């Protein structure tokens, strides 16, 4: 009946209420207000697993965490697990965008991907990982006004648009996150 | 550990063997050499369901089937469900490619998408379907010689290669069929009691 989200994002949590409408969906802050997990991992997957396992082992409940980011091929994976605070600790997207555009710069191979890993851990269960991806190219500079993070510089060839130029619903169709959620839903459907 | 695949396409069976290395993959041609289901569906999903349900009823086993195709933007989704027999009923991959290329003679927006729908059917479950896709562009000619079907003209920008240029292992990491099967395998993992 209950499922907890290792996140402080009411957006994500409400999203999860639709995919767990059979469940009571609870934000982690309701159970561990001071939840704080040291992200000592190397990949999005390791960091997702640390978050969901810390909550699940302390709580004896089923919990979902995630971790997301941009990987740019020419920069050997950067910003990677450092996507949010790429250019500094006050996590300014524009600052992040400017550091990325400047480090890439003249480079012709601008191939990149967004990856979202969703982790699910619990007592009667081994921890499960669901990885979604969406591919594209780093643009010339910023283009578009919707979305956030690196969306203005992430060009999507199959749509001829940056992620920022897409509507929210358009983003919701093709995003790395939608891909990870599809994998989760298939698992959930699986247990019936 | 066995999976029966209700497909007559030997190329598909090969891909499936790459994607299920822990399974004994059994192609329908081993069990019913003249398997022949009338694909009267108007979508990939309908065609896949017809194949999986037909094999499952005749064998009283769980099986999977596959109906896949290529949708080219500039042709508003052609060849689509007609992908296999695009150029005629003899189902010549080479003829299908030539037709598609001719029809795109000068076109500059060559965006296309590979689509794969997997359906699972069995005597103890309602039929279930899973869809995978991969994006690319139609090249100006045939490059590479691995794979099958439209592989030699399906250029994958992510990889700077056509599907036919990729090793069987690499194709299996990124194909539309790999993506559909990931949803399937997640489904199977879900039925092992969470």
């Amino acid at each position: 009946k209950e499922i907890v989200i290792a996140s402080n994002n009411q957006g994500k949590i409400n999203d999860f209420k639709v995919i767990f409408p059979d469940y009571h969906v609870i934000g982690i802050s309701e159970l561990i207000p001071d939840f704080d997990v040291e992200e000592t991992g190397s990949t999005f997957e390791e960091n997702a697993i640390l978050k969901s396992e810390a909550a699940a082992k302390a709580l004896n409940k089923t919990v979902i965490a995630d971790d997301s980011g941009l990987e740019v091929f020419a920069l050997n994976g950067e910003p990677g697990i450092y996507s949010a605070r790429y250019a500094g600790e006050n996590k300014s997207d524009e600052a992040n965008i400017e550091k990325l555009l400047n480090k890439l710069g003249n480079t012709t191979d601008r191939r990149a991907q967004f990856v979202c890993v969703i982790s699910m851990s619990g007592p009667d269960m081994e921890t499960k990982v669901f990885k979604g991806t969406v591919s594209g190219e780093i643009a010339d500079g910023k283009y578009g006004e919707n979305g956030f993070g690196y969306d203005p510089i992430f060009y999507v060839p199959k749509l001829d648009k940056t992620m920022a130029q897409l509507s929210k619903e358009q983003k919701g169709q093709i995003s790395h996150r939608r891909n990870a959620i599809n994998l989760l839903q298939a698992f959930l459907e699986g247990e019936k």
